[PDB]
């Protein structure tokens, strides 16, 4: 059964909401299962404490950089990078769950939610996932982005884990 993570948003420090992802691990087995390890931090890191660091609202909430903090750093449970696994899935609304990275087979932790169909990315970024529950609380995270990326306010990651 495809496995379940949640994570729950702050905003400056504040509770915000639950936001629960359907993890495809029957399609994208071997990315849905970093994001599901960084979740639960069972490999000693993840994303417990991290930050959403770059917020466009109508086009993606970005975040997982748990060592640099800015979109610079981030890694896998399998080494600093790993590869495309598979374009199977396309980035067809809002709520897609699929992974960043800077060029072909350099996937790492960072993810981005999609706020907005995104069909330009389909073939370029990995689909492994969308949202299931708190898609209202990524709604309310967008409102802190800007056309630039930078928030308004700190948007965090309190905790996650898996359900």
């Amino acid at each position: 059964v495809n496995p379940t993570v949640f994570f729950d948003i702050a905003v400056d420090g504040e509770p915000l909401g639950r936001v629960s992802f359907e993890l495809f691990a029957d399609k994208v087995p071997k990315t849905a299962e970093n994001f599901r390890a960084l979740s639960t931090g069972e490999k000693g890191f993840g994303y417990k404490g991290s930050c959403f660091h770059r917020i466009i609202p109508g086009f993606m909430c970005q975040g997982g950089d748990f060592t640099r903090h800015n979109g610079t750093g981030g890694k896998s449970i399998y080494g600093e990078k790993f590869e495309d696994e598979n374009f199977i899935l396309k980035h067809t609304g809002p709520g897609i769950l699929s992974m960043a990275n800077a060029g072909p087979n350099t996937n790492g932790s960072q993810f981005f939610i999609c706020t907005a169909k995104t069909e330009w990315l389909d073939g370029k970024h990995v689909v492994f996932g969308k949202v299931k529950e708190g898609m209202n609380i990524v709604e309310a995270m967008e409102r802190f982005g800007s056309r630039n990326g930078k928030t308004s306010k700190k948007i965090t990651i309190a905790d996650c884990g898996q359900l």
